[PDB]
């Protein structure tokens, strides 16, 4: 059951993953954007750096802004730190 989210006014499906500590979005939303900060990641094949993008999107009808990473996926990934209310039941 994918969640609903709106990025830059664009409506798309999203997935909640507590394992993720940072929101992850598809480059399709960063193609014409710019990363405010970058992160360095070391891998067995070599060292890779991940760019960070601060975007604004609605989470279940809730305007919320957070940094997201660009990914080849076709959806969005929400973290438990950005959507702390999702863990709590709605009133």
């Amino acid at each position: 059951q994918p969640l609903e989210a709106e990025i830059k006014g664009t409506k798309l499906k999203a997935h909640w993953d507590s394992g993720a500590t940072i929101t992850c979005v598809p480059e399709a939303f960063l193609e014409d954007e710019r990363p405010i900060q970058t992160m360095l990641i070391k891998t067995i094949h070599g060292e890779k750096q991940q760019d960070v993008y601060y975007l604004t999107f609605k989470v279940q009808g809730r305007k919320v802004e957070a940094e997201v990473l660009a990914s080849p996926y076709d959806y969005i990934l929400l973290n438990p730190s950005d959507v702390p209310w999702l863990m709590k039941k709605p009133l």
